[PDB]
């Protein structure tokens, strides 16, 4: 089957596991608490894209920081690294001028729950089928 099974015990606050998929990257991001704050205090009226993209739950679930990461505690955020415009592989470590990633190709910049706020990528980077399986491991797909 294709399913894969990612151990994520060892990952830090702050830090990103990029692993690839479907021949493309997973992003896996346990977040801070800053990005968790920042990724709260937007308000769905401020959003470019107010749907979810989330494989996991209802496709038309609202784009809530919520609705974003696996986990009610907000610190795991995974996502497709693929842009929504032309498919580069967007640039983390807070980058881009919202507090998570931007996609060098033709500017476009992501926040913290990895929802679009500038450029043109139309959309929110997708969340893949993704849960944990116990403590330490997510399983994709
Ligand atoms: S491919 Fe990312 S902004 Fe164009």
């Amino acid at each position: 089957l294709a399913s894969i099974f990612v151990d994520v015990s060892s990952v830090e606050p702050g830090v990103q596991l990029t692993v690839k998929f479907l021949g493309k990257p997973i992003f896996i991001r346990r977040r801070t608490e800053a990005d968790i704050e920042l990724g709260r205090s937007v308000q769905l009226g401020q959003l470019v894209d107010t749907n979810a993209r989330n494989a996991n739950i209802d496709a038309g679930a609202e784009a809530t920081d919520q609705n974003r990461t696996l986990d009610e505690a907000g610190e795991w955020l995974v996502m497709w690294g693929v842009c929504t415009h032309l498919g580069c592989v967007p640039i983390g470590g807070v980058s881009g001028d919202f507090g998570g990633w931007f996609c060098p190709c033709h500017g476009s910049h992501w926040d913290s729950a990895g929802r679009i706020r500038k450029g043109p990528a139309p959309e929110n980077l997708p969340i893949p089928l993704a849960k944990f399986i116990d403590e330490t491991t997510i399983q994709l797909g």
